[PDB]
């Protein structure tokens, strides 16, 4: 089996990228930010608290003949940027553009934070990390990829995030349309449950590429690039006017800088980042500072290739017994 399906921007910033997703019997579908940073597939539901739902499509479990309680089963998740939810669990059918889990595990939010209840474009989100990272007590859940992955026609799925437009999530295939030149893989490290991996280096602009291990997970679920601070302050240091701000939050820039690109390493091959793709626009409405895309993740205690260094890309997650990583430029 195959799925495919067109995740579209949430805003004109392209803060994150939501795919529908069909739940239950009758379908419901509910668009979800997919995310390969986390493993736990939780959406917006008839139990979540009223207060907390604004604007957003709610599954209802008992409008599907399909959904069963997963008795006993709680969920309860908090992510890197301080957002949490959490609630009770069903199983139901789930499917992805045309490809199809049954039994998959439903987490339905009974709580969720602030900045979820602020965004009513984002319905829950469908992790895709590895499964050891999912929250669900005291029987831990697989993802939807991992249920998946034995139907489908190749153990993988790809990510290909548009810049201010629609890309494409595949299942089980490679489009060879879908990117130029070749796929170069690089090897996994499921240790932490991510898709870790190691980046041999970075260049700024037209500047020479400087070898050196980063060490990052590939995470659609995050928004910017976050690298150590030596090359965020590298990068910056090219952009006139350029600062880092406490009181922002991070490196800030004049709305009226060209930005350089922003190369990064995997293994022999390269890609390029263009300097558009770093402009996350004004820090407040009508500001003429505006919020760069590529900050530092030295309080974080990871490297992050988020939506701003994926997009870039075509990116291959091989979940093969040996996961590796595959990325092609296009």
């Amino acid at each position: 089996s195959t799925g495919s399906a067109t995740t579209t921007p949430i805003d004109s910033l392209d803060d994150a990228y939501i795919t529908p997703v069909q739940i239950g019997t009758p379908a419901q579908t509910l668009n979800l930010d997919f995310d390969t940073g986390s493993s736990d597939l939780w959406v917006f539901s008839s139990e979540t608290t009223a207060s907390e739902v604004d604007g957003q499509t709610i599954y209802t479990p008992s409008k599907s003949t399909t959904a069963k309680l997963l008795s006993g089963a709680t969920w309860s998740i908090s992510y890197g940027d301080g957002s949490s939810s959490s609630g009770d669990v069903y199983t139901d059918t789930v499917s992805v553009g045309g490809l199809t889990v049954t039994g998959q595990a439903v987490e339905s939010a009974k709580k969720v934070s602030s900045s979820f209840t602020e965004d009513s474009t984002i319905d829950g989100l469908l992790g895709l990390a590895f499964s050891t990272l999912n929250t669900v007590s005291p029987t831990q859940q697989k993802t939807f990829f991992d249920n998946a992955k034995a139907s489908l026609d190749s153990p993988v799925f790809t990510a290909d995030l548009g810049y201010h437009a629609p890309g494409t999530y595949n299942f089980g295939f490679i489009d060879t349309t879908a990117y130029t030149g070749s796929i170069t893989y690089t090897a996994v490290s499921t240790k932490q449950g991510f898709w870790e991996w190691t980046s041999t280096g970075y260049a700024v602009g037209s500047g020479t590429f400087k070898s050196t291990s980063i060490d990052g997970i590939a995470d659609t679920g995050t928004t910017l690039l976050y690298l150590p601070a030596t090359v965020v302050s590298a990068y910056w240091a090219q952009v006139s006017g350029a600062k880092s701000s406490s009181s922002v939050g991070g490196y800030v820039f004049p709305c009226s800088a060209t930005l350089p690109s922003f190369t990064f390493g995997v293994g022999s091959a390269r890609i390029v980042i263009p300097g558009d793709y770093i402009d996350f626009g004004p820090i407040s409405t009508g500001s003429s500072s505006c919020f760069g895309g590529i900050q530092s993740s030295a309080g974080i205690g990871i490297n992050i290739f988020g939506d701003v260094a994926l997009k870039a890309a075509f990116v291959v997650f091989n979940g093969a017994t040996t996961p590796t990583l595959g990325f092609a430029s296009k």
